[PDB]
Order: structure tokens, then sequence, then C-alpha cells
């Protein structure tokens, strides 16, 4: 039937779960105390594997303002921004993101990858371009498939193969180019200056993902683009609520004077609900937090370098030289060792993402390690030792 | 440029807009008192175009459960459901849901337009068939498109054609019928007996959409399929949490013994943040309620056969004969008299969801209204009189 072609992904599952692991796609955070403090089968775990980079899903005001907005506008609004939906916090957490990028537009979606699926699928038409990174976040080739334009991949993080392979399309047709300004997997940045500077020499749009760098690039925090000089030459910047901002959301900024049209057309914006009064609320206050978060973006960066140096000098080899992003991957030999160690890990009270084949390319095996501006010294030492612990009794140093 | 597209929709827009009617794409819930009351332009005004259908928004135990979840867990998880964002609320969720519909599989997405997409676009791949309604939901046909299956649109709400069509197909491929049981539009009702009976007949598996039918047809509120005796029968039901739960979010449940396998490849489901805490606290503790919510039932009913049999006596077109749902479509002659009639309604104090073309078929222009369990019977008659009163002076009755 339907489900017979996932026999193979059930047969795969059932070999990993024969080695004694566990189920890392079944992971319950039974409770969660704090942004870096959870229980997980029973055991105080540190989180180390969460996006929650300024901490903002604890904080007070954070907080306040989501059961303010349950009470006096309900747990949801039963309907679409085109129609009943539009509640006042919809329209405070919209202008909350002009204010926090500085922008005249803004359009919020239920999610980020909503976000991308739609905005990419409705800027781009037939006989136009979308030209991308080979390795971009599945929504934005999701937005790709959706769309009826001609898809350009470039080869991942080469500004010399986005040149060649825009300057061989046709000069007219109109042309979007997206990037994402930290790249996930590795927590490596992209050389944004110079692939704008690229796409503006070919006469093409521009659309940058600022997902993983909210509040903690760039002076204002509005991400890669702005630390690397670019504020006015950036088209549209996407982002998502689920990230810094510690709730659910996506949205999609600019100042382009059409901009706002795109409501009218957006099949991912107009078929959907809008999102509940409490969500909307906590988002605004958090973006608002974190136009001047500066005591927190000190502490991440703090914890990410001691992380990242405490890492590197152990042995354990690294996805970046340099600690570039609130992301630092370990990289070991197979699939094996990054099991043994993730297990390690988790029995010692540490909780870290993995990612193998398919999540990474074949060949390469990680444990992702996101930092919060809320990890105390301590932990991030007592992380360290963990780390030791479990990468001596695995071998992998 | 890239939306110079939409210099034809602007247009448009500007042309309404020269009538001096309300913007219908921006009215904002300024405050928001009950399911049924709301403050727009100033202006109190009952609420007749919300998805609301049950009064869940503003139930106690609803509110309380979205408080506690925030102060015990935080206003989000910042990770999805493949890592760090499965929280004790959420599999509180998906068990809800299996209690609901009484099925042994539950997967919770974060839309009901992410959970079509991509339960369509992974059940379905190259060589199989997805055979869907005409008039189906945009995320329904979205789901087509991102999947790589053949796509079969049968003639709206016909059986015959139905049959037809799938039996011309090739016998041994697998087939995915998708069907909704309230056609949301007009508030008519699928022939699901008939269509299932043809599905099974052909060997097809069948999806079936129970959004808007959700906690009151059937003896368990489980949708039209139970009501129409097709409890067993319907391999898997997709729904949503923004209509009668009250909150975002979206689902699938099925009794197949390989569904929740679903998770590891459905884009949707792996690429995106889990919902926030309170969003699935929300809407666990609103699934419940709705398994034996029978004064609220009751209520819906009484209202809507109120409303739907008082419309159609005062002389407007309604699009059902008999009362089958909680959506009262009226059929207006041309786009100008739906939106004098709408803005006649909205200065008097009642907001209805105004559908023209593109929303709706070229030479269909409506004014859907949507019926609450907590409306009272001195506002559903309030209602009557407003549409009365508008009806004379527009010259429609
Ligand atoms: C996180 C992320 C998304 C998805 O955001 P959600 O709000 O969780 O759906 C999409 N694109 C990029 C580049 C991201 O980093
Ligand atoms: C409401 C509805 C949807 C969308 O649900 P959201 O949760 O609001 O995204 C999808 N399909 C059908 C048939 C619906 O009725």
């Amino acid at each position: 039937d339907l489900l017979s072609k996932f026999d193979g992904l059930i047969a795969e599952r059932q070999k990993l779960l024969d080695s004694g692991v566990t189920d890392p796609f079944a992971i319950v955070m039974e409770q969660v105390k704090s942004p870096t403090e959870a229980v997980i089968r029973g055991k105080d775990t540190i989180l180390l594997g969460t996006y929650n980079y300024m901490g903002m899903t604890f904080d007070p005001d954070v907080i306040a303002a989501g059961k303010e907005a349950l009470e006096k506008f309900g747990s949801g609004t039963c309907g679409s921004r085109m129609l009943n939906g539009t509640f006042h916090d919809h329209m405070e957490v919209e202008q909350a993101l002009r204010d926090f990028y500085g922008t005249t537009g803004a359009i919020v979606f239920s999610t980020g990858y909503m976000a991308n699926l739609g905005i990419i699928s409705t800027l781009a038409g037939k006989g136009e371009y979308v030209i991308l990174d080979a390795d971009s976040h599945a929504s934005i080739y999701d937005g790709c498939q959706q769309g009826n334009a001609e898809i350009v991949r470039f080869r991942h993080n080469s500004v010399e193969d986005l040149d060649k392979r825009l300057g061989r399309l046709p000069k007219e047709p109109a042309k979007l180019v997206v990037l994402e300004g930290v790249y996930s997997m590795l927590g490596d940045i992209a050389p944004l200056k110079e692939m704008v500077a690229v796409a503006k020499k070919h006469g093409a749009m521009v659309l940058v993902d600022e997902a993983h760098s909210m509040g903690f690039f760039g002076p204002n925090g509005r991400g890669v683009y702005e630390a690397q000089g670019l504020e006015g030459q950036i088209d549209f910047v996407v982002g998502t609520f689920s990230k810094s901002v510690g709730t659910v959301g996506g949205f999609v900024v600019s100042n382009h004077p059409k901009f706002e049209a795109v409501r009218l057309a957006c099949r991912p914006y107009i078929f959907t609900a809008s999102l509940p009064p409490s969500v909307v609320a906590t988002a605004t206050t958090s973006i608002r937090k974190l136009m001047t978060a500066h005591e927190k973006r000190e502490r991440l960066w703090s914890n990410a370098r001691a992380l990242h140096g405490g890492l590197k000098a152990m042995g354990f080899r690294l996805g970046t030289e340099t600690c570039d992003s609130a992301i630092v991957a370990v990289m070991l030999e197979d699939q094996e060792q990054a099991a043994m160690m993730w297990q390690a890990l988790l029995d010692g009270g540490l909780y870290v993402n993995m990612a193998r084949p398919p999540a990474t390319p074949a060949g390469t095996f990680l444990l992702r390690c996101s930092i919060c501006a809320e990890h105390t010294p301590a932990q991030i030492q007592t992380v360290l030792g963990m780390f030791q612990a479990a990468g001596r009794a695995v071998g992998v140093i």
C-alpha cells in the first residue's frame, strides 16, 4: 500500500535500536526548568541542543505577555489574517519586526517554514529565476518546488560558482538570490558581502535568511548581513520566531514599496489561521527586548567561545576553525562513534543534537552543540568535562 | 522587478477602496471580549465570521492550561519534534487525538496547512495517484504540487466522476483519495458514504479532512465520516487545531501499523520547530473537552438552524437548502451587492466573512456566516434583524 515505501526506513530504525541506543527521534523533555535544564528519562540534563540562543523562552516579560494575551484575547483567533484573524497583537508583532529591522514592511506567517515556502513561490514566477546554495534549508527548496520559476543551485559556499551561474542567465528576467547568513549544519558563516556584491552586479534581488543570527550579529542584532555592512542593500530578510524569539512563527521584512501586496497572493499566508494571541504577544515582547539585549549577547558569545575553544583543544574535530556562531559542530569518523558519544553524553546528563545521514551528507556524522545566553560558566565547564569523559571512554580523543 | 507581477492586484485593490468600502483584508480585532464579541474600528461588534465553533478559545480550563504551560515550560521549545522540541505537552496532545478519534496513531504538525502539505506529498510517490475534488482546499493542492504523484481531479461533489476517473487508473499502483467532510465555501456536506464506497471498490486508501466538523458531527464528534457510519473505514483523518480546538496546529490520525514512520520522512514535520508548550497544552485540554461537549453541540446546532432558517425565510439565497453545517453562506448577484451588504453589516455592528473572486468562482459572491456554540438566542435574533435592515437598505430583499 502507500506505506510500503517506508519499509526501508523502518528496518534502518530497528537496526539502530538493535544497538541499544536511545531512539534519537523520540526524546521527550518531561520537565523543562529553564532554557538550559530539562528532565529526560527521569534524569536532570543540561540542554545544549536548542535554538533558544538568547534564553527568551523564560524571560519574565515574555511569559507575562503570553499569559495576559491568553486572558484578554483567548487561546486562538480561529481565522486567517485575510479575514477575522488579525487581532491587536498581530499588528503589534509586525510593527515590532519593522522596528527591529528598520523596515517599512513586515509580513508574519504561521511558521518560518511557511514564510520561506510562501515568499519564494510567490515572488518568482514563470520565466524568472531563484538562485540558491546547494545546501539551502529544506523550506527554501520546498518554496522552489511550490513555485513555477527556474531553479539555479550553486556549489555550497562558492562565491565563484554563484557568479558564474548567475552570469550565464539571461539578463532581462527578474531574479531572486536566496542566501542564509549562518549555515546551521556546521555553524559557519556565509560570505554575504561578496555574494551580495555578485548578486547586485547581475541585477538580482536578494533574500537573506537570518534565523540563526537574530539578536546577536550586527550592531542592532539584525544578522550576518548587518555585521558585514550590508544595511540598506538587502531586498528581503526572512526569519523565524522559533529560535532567538522563543515561540513559533515566520516572517519576511522589506523596504520595497509594493511588498505588503504579497499578502494578496501568498497561499501559505492566506490559507491558514493566524497565530494565537499569546504567540504573537510573546514574540512582540521578545523581539523588542532583542533589539538591545546586550548583557545576553555578551554572555552568549563568551559561552560560545569557551565551548568552541575547549572542544577544539581537547582534540575534537570541529566544523569551524574559529567560533563564528552559536553552533559548535563536533565531527566524528562514523555513525557508530557519533551514536556512542551521543548516548554517553545523554546518560551522563547532557543533551546535544546528533546529526547523521540523511540529515547530513554521507560521511558526515555530527554532534551539534548550541549555546544559550543563559548557560553559566560552570555549566559550560561541566559540559567540557562531560565531553572529555565521553571522548575518552568512546576513544574519540 | 519581482514585484511588478502584483501591479494588477494592487490596482484592483485601489479600485475597490475607491468605492469607500473598508479594506476587507485589513480588519483588526482591537479587543476580543469573548468568542462572539469584538471591537472593530472602535465599534462593539458581534462576530459571525470565525471558526470558533465550540467557543473553546475562552474556555476557562483551556486558558488555565495555556497559562500553566507558559509558566512551567516557557514560551516555546526552540527545536523540532525530531530533536529537542518534544516536551511533555506534545506527547499529551498526540494522545488526546488518539483518544478523540479512537486511533493508535497521531502525528501533530505546526499547522493544518502543513499537515496537508506534508501528508499528501509524503504518502503518495512517483507512479502513485492522488485523487481529489476539483474545489479542494489550497493546502491539499499544495501537497499535490509538493509531491511526485499523479494528480486526478474529479468534478466537484460528483460521486459519478470520482468513480469514472478512478476506474480508468491502472489497478496495481497505490492510490490516495482525499475528501473533505464539509465544503467550507457554501457549508454543504460531502457524500462520504458513497464516495468512500467508490474508493474502496477501486482499492484506494482514503484521507478525510474533518476540520469543519470537529466536536459536532457523529456520536463522538469525530466528523462527517463518523456521522455517516464510516467508523473503521477511513485510512487517515486530517484536521486542524485552529477551528473547534481554538489554537494553531495540524494533525493526521490513523490505525495503520506503519503510520508513525511518516515522521521519519515528512519534510514539513521535520524541518520546523514544534509548537509552543502553551499551544499544545490548550489544544490537549480543548480536544479532551470536545469529546463530550454535548451542551455546546446542542447550542451550536440550535443557533445554526435559527440563523439558516431566518436568513432563508427573509429572502436571501443560501448555499444550502437545509442547515447542514455551522456555515451559512448568503449568495449575492454581484460584487457590489456583496460589498454593500458587508459594509452595512459591519457599520451596524456585525462581522461576517465576505468572499469574492478569486476566493470564490467567478460569478459567486458571498457573505459567509459561521455560528458559535456560545452565540445566544438574543445575538442570533439581533443578527437576523441586522440582515433584515441591511438587506432592505441595499435592495437584496
Ligand atoms: C529554522 C529555519 C527555518 C524554519 O523555521 P520554523 O519557524 O521553525 O519553521 C527555515 N529556514 C531557515 C534557514 C531556518 O534556519
Ligand atoms: C482550515 C483547513 C486547513 C488549514 O488549517 P490551518 O490549521 O488553519 O492551517 C486545511 N485544510 C482544510 C480542509 C481546512 O478546512
